[PDB]
């Protein structure tokens, strides 16, 4: 029985809400999931030697959001049988 | 039974709602997932040697968002059988 | 039974809610899920050697933001039969 | 029975709510999980050599944020049957 | 029965709330969860040597935020049959 | 010889305003004056000179 | 000879202003002054010079 | 010979500036004079110069 | 020959301004003077000169 | 040779103000004064020079 009333005013307003349920707001609101952010480096002599042999191998930079319902996430899977 | 009203005015203005669900708002909002960002460097001399065999490799800058329902997810995957 | 009345004035405003449920807000609020955030260096002779033989390896910098609802998430996995 | 009421003013406000549920607000509010932040460093030589044969290695900088319903959860798995 | 009044004012306000729950806030508050933060170093000659074989190793800085409802929960896993 | 590799420079900047107004109720009733209820983001650089206004929003001026 | 390898560099920077108002009643009776109610992100940067107004929002001027 | 390699520089700047306003009841009747009640972020960097206004928001000004 | 790597620098720098008003009833009569009840963040670098004022917010000004 | 590897650095910096204000009655009655109820956060740095104001918040001036 919600009910509202504005009368004999110069401005008016009136507002009648019977059920409300608001939602979420993102205002300015950042996120991050698996970032990698400003990596400086300085060298002279740099060397990366990777030898890999029937396996997984992840170097370097790297930067990974992975979302898996039904299976096995990973980020370097070796398996024999 | 919501009801507004607002008589004898200059201005007036009558909102009058009997139910509200709210909706998201993203407003301005950011959102990384799996994102490398400003990787600098300085060298001389620089020697990056991958000698892979039957497996896998994965090497250098690399940004990878990945959603997977039913299967196995990997960045980097050797199976034998 | 709600009721809200303003009579006689030179501005007014009557709000009237008979139910409310807020939601959620978010003004400028950051979050980090699996960040890895300002690595500096400095260096003269730099050397990285891998050398994986049927086994998994994981190297360098690196950020992994990971959800899995029904698998045996990991970030190097190996297996043998 | 909520009631409210403003008369004979030159300003006014008649708020009535007869019932409300608040909602969280995040303002200004960060939150890390699973970051690595600021690693400096300075060498003269440096030298990093991993050896894996069949097993799971995870080396360097590494940030990790990890959910998982029903799964083994690890960083660095190794099995053997 | 709840009820509020403010008659003869030149400024008004009749704030009536029946019932009210208030809800969760988060002002510029921070939260940190497995996080690695400000690592410094100073080296002349640097060597790390990881020589594994058939188990997990895990190595270097790390950051691990991690979650788990029905599963095993790691850092590094090995195992045998 | 300098040199700029992926270098960034902000001078004078505004960047990111968000704003929103949800269900507000407002009323003005101005007479003869100013009133700024709305979002306002201005930048500005100016080497040199002299007088350079950016913006002047919302304002009486009745000089002698 | 200078180097900026990824560099960053702010200068007079406003950045990342939020705002938020829900079911805010406001009312106001301006006469003959100046009333602000509003969001204002405003930046400058003058390397010399006079005078340089960068923003002048919501006033009343009666010089003489 | 400098270097700058990811380096960073902030310098007269505003940054993350939140504000929330619920349900606030707010009444004004100004006369003559000023009000202010809204965010204002201003930032500035003047190397050098004169009389180098960045922001005057919401004022009243009868000189003579 | 100096180095910058990774390094930061906050000269004048306003960071990270929260605020929350929640039902807050609020009630202003003002009569030529000044009323300021909002948010201000103000940051500001002058390497030198004269008379740079970086903000100028709710006020009255009436000089002879 | 100066060195500066992940280096930080603060001059003049405000950080990380919050505030609530929940169901707070306020009434001003204000005649040719100044009346402050808000957040305020100012920073500044200035190397030299004269006259640098950084904020004039809610003020009345009237000189002669």
């Amino acid at each position: 029985g919600v009910v509202a009333a504005a009368e004999k005013t110069k401005q008016g307003v009136a507002e009648a809400a019977g059920k409300t349920k608001e939602g979420v707001l993102y205002v300015g609101s950042k996120t991050k999931e698996g970032v990698v952010h400003g990596v400086a480096t300085v060298a002279e002599k740099t060397k990366e030697q990777v030898t890999n042999v029937g396996g997984a191998v992840v170097t370097g930079v790297t930067a990974v959001a992975q979302k898996t319902v039904e299976g096995a996430g990973s980020i370097a899977a070796a398996t024999g049988f």
